[PDB]
């Protein structure tokens, strides 16, 4: 499957509560969901070797890692943590988080490739937050 291209967004669901769960402050939270709402995406792939990069107007991440190989990313939250990427079946991606210092919440989060849709997942313990992506 391929990821690669640049994405918007057409949903979200639950980033508030996600960020709840997380621990945010709720002054922080009001302008993460804001930021996150006009999510630009940008994805190189190759194989298994993928760049992410993910901006908005107030933080841009950029990840980049080999399925099967650990890398390190940030969390949500900010958190810096140890990442491990798996290929849950033929069209998702797995990914489990370890914070590298501190302890929180379990973490995670999985993208899927599904009918030219990119639906990406963030977990927090027992919330979990769905985010659909097209190609822009
Ligand atoms: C204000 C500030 C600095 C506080 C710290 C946290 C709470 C860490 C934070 C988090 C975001 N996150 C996002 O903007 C975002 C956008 C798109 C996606 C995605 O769809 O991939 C995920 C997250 C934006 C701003 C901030």
């Amino acid at each position: 499957p391929n990821f690669a291209g640049t994405w918007k967004m057409r949903s979200s669901e639950n980033f508030d509560e996600l960020l709840k769960a997380l621990g945010v402050n709720a002054m922080l939270r009001k302008v993460a969901v804001a930021a996150a709402s006009k999510p630009h995406v940008e994805i190189r792939q190759d194989g298994d070797q993928f760049y992410i990069k993910t901006s908005t107007t107030v933080r841009t991440t950029e990840i980049n890692f080999k399925v099967g190989e650990g890398f390190e990313e940030e969390t949500v939250d900010g958190r810096k943590c140890r990442s491990l990427p798996t290929w849950e079946n033929e069209n998702k991606i797995h990914c489990t988080q370890t914070l590298l210092e501190g302890d929180g919440p379990k973490t995670y989060w999985t993208r899927e490739l599904a009918n030219d849709e990119l639906i990406l997942t963030f977990g927090a313990d027992d919330v979990v937050c769905t985010r659909i992506y097209v190609r822009e």
